[PDB]
Order: structure tokens, then C-alpha cells, then sequence
């Protein structure tokens, strides 16, 4: 949580970086466990219920996301704000994707959003990533202004991808 730029939101982008990327970890295992059955069902949801949360959150991400595109690369004092927001949603898909993948014995649809899940929130880090660098500061980013846009319809993509399976998965692994 270090502002080495000059702006409000560097500290938060890098301290939910560390918690985004403690989620990843969490992710990258689940699907190494559960594709050798060492995950245990969920942590406490049904299967139908996933699809709730997970699709959820998801929603209120993307919907957090375009607005953080534009903070990030301007609005410092409001980047934060979003940045609080995007990592809490990014929690719970984790454990919700976690549980459907140990949970889920119906289809591919298990590993699938499972998977997503992990490529939003890779989509999310590279997202507080370039975010954290572009923070307020169009200057010392001006690279950054490029990833910062491939981040943000990173998101988009995961999000219209991973909602896919989620809102199948009501049929498809209920």
C-alpha cells in the first residue's frame, strides 16, 4: 500500500491487489483440488444459490468497472472508492466459484466458471494493476492509459463470459 506515483488511490489499487491476488492463489488451487477431488463442497451455499451470488456480483462489478476505468485514469479520489468496491464483489465470486467447483458434478460448467472466475479476477488484477500506476495521473501512465483500456474490456469480457455459465448453471448444474 505505497503511493509511488502522487495520487489518492495507489495505496488502495496495491492493497487490493494483495487481496485480489490472495483470491487468485485461492482460485488456481481450487481447480488443481477439485480436479483431484481435494476440495471440499463449497464453503456454505447451495448450488442454485451460486448462480445468485456469483451472477450477483458479477453485475455490480462490471457495473463498478466502468466507472473505474474512468477514475483511474483521472478521477484519484474517487478511484479508491471504486477500487473498495471491485474487490469486495471479487471475494465472495471466489468462494461461490470454489464451492461450484467442488460442489458441481453436473457438467463442465464446474471447471467452466470456475475458470472464469479465476480469468475475471486475473481481468480485476491487471485491472487494480494498471489502475494503481494510471491512479489520477494521466502522466506518469501513458502506456499505462492503453492497459488500463485492455484491463477494463478485459473485465467486460470475463463478465459477459462467466454469467454465461452461471445463468445456464441454473439448469446446466442444478
Amino acid at each position: 500500500g505505497i503511493d509511488p506515483f502522487t495520487a489518492p488511490g495507489q495505496l488502495e489499487c496495491e492493497t487490493a491487489i494483495a487481496a485480489l491476488n490472495s483470491c487468485l492463489r485461492d482460485l488456481d488451487q481450487a481447480s488443481l483440488a477439485a480436479v483431484s477431488q481435494q476440495l471440499a463442497p463449497r464453503e456454505g451455499i447451495s448450488q442454485e444459490a451460486l448462480h445468485t451470488q456469483m451472477l450477483t456480483a458479477v453485475q455490480e462489478i462490471s457495473h463498478l468497472i466502468e466507472p473505474l476505468a474512468s477514475a483511474a485514469r483521472a478521477e484519484a479520489s474517487q478511484l479508491g472508492h471504486k477500487v473498495s468496491q471491485m474487490a469486495q464483489y471479487f471475494e465472495p465470486l471466489t468462494l461461490a466459484a470454489v464451492g461450484a467447483a467442488s460442489k458441481t458434478l453436473s457438467h463442465p460448467q464446474q471447471m467452466a466458471l470456475l475458470d472464469q472466475t479465476k480469468t475475471l479476477a486475473e481481468s480485476a488484477l491487471q485491472l487494480l494493476y494498471t489502475a494503481k500506476e494510471a491512479g489520477g495521473n494521466p502522466k506518469q501512465a501513458a502506456h499505462t492509459q492503453e492497459a488500463l483500456e485492455e484491463a477494463v474490456q478485459m473485465m467486460t469480457e470475463a463478465v459477459e463470459d462467466l454469467t454465461t455459465t452461471l445463468n445456464e448453471a441454473a439448469s446446466a448444474a442444478g
